[PDB]
């Protein structure tokens, strides 16, 4: 019997149960609605799948030689320019984007394997844009350039700012414009916590955490021991109370 085998994307090929003289497998897919064929020199459902979609548009699933990544690629009615690019990786993250008339990127949304995004919106051709993520509970906004992402909250005299280098590298920043509040914050990449110092004692730890959460801890009164234990962050609103 044919075969079905289930792909990165949420998808499935149905690969032919064996090969044509040529050595060769045929291949099909349903994406959505639209039929997809293609013929591959492997037997495992890896290899290229094409159709069109009802308003023309060429569209083509490619899948890696291992099944570990897929791409799902929209292309004008004559192949040439690419519309839209999904690809879906091996740790089932996923990146979507939309082109312009150039093929220029123009929106990128990064959908990682739990769910958080970064979203990329009205993107220039130098790489500008417009920068949203998305956590359970709450949105952070800001902007991006070619160096970096910078997410932006505010409250009060103080500003809190998570940056995204370029090469995914997070650091964050705390500055107060009231110079009378004697309030700093000091980031440690190593733990990947900002410090929250008032008058030179430590007030409250941030920790941005690996499973893409923000935490709050305390202080004791001492300014130079932890005490209780850290809450995670549900909403912006909480974030805002631990500025204060």
């Amino acid at each position: 019997n044919s075969v079905s085998v289930d792909l990165p994307g949420s998808m499935k090929v149905l690969v032919s149960k064996s090969s044509n003289a040529d050595g060769k497998y045929d291949l099909i897919a349903t994406v959505d609605a639209l039929e997809l064929s293609g013929t591959s020199d492997k037997n495992n459902g890896s290899g290229v799948l094409e159709g069109v979609k009802a308003d023309a548009s060429k569209v083509k699933l490619t899948i890696s030689d291992d099944l570990g990544q897929t791409t799902l690629e929209v292309f004008k009615s004559d192949g040439s320019t690419l519309v839209s690019k999904k690809v879906t990786s091996k740790d089932k993250s996923s990146t979507e984007e939309k082109f312009n008339e150039k093929g220029e990127v123009s929106e990128k949304i990064i959908t990682r394997a739990d769910g958080t995004r970064l979203e990329y919106t009205g993107i220039k051709s130098d790489g500008s844009g417009k920068a949203k993520e998305v956590l359970k509970g709450y949105v952070l906004e800001g902007t991006l350039t070619a160096e970096k992402t910078t997410l932006v909250v505010k409250e009060g005299t103080v500003t809190l700012s998570k940056n995204i280098s370029k090469s995914g590298a997070v650091s964050v920043e705390l500055n107060d414009t009231d110079s009378s509040t004697k309030k700093t914050a000091a980031w440690n990449s190593g733990t990947s916590t900002l410090t929250i110092t008032v008058n030179s004692k430590k007030t409250k730890d941030l920790v941005f955490t690996s499973s893409n959460t923000i935490t709050v801890q305390q202080y004791d009164s001492n300014g130079t021991s932890l005490e209780g234990s850290a809450v995670e962050i549900t909403k912006l609103d909480e974030i805002k109370n631990a500025l204060k």
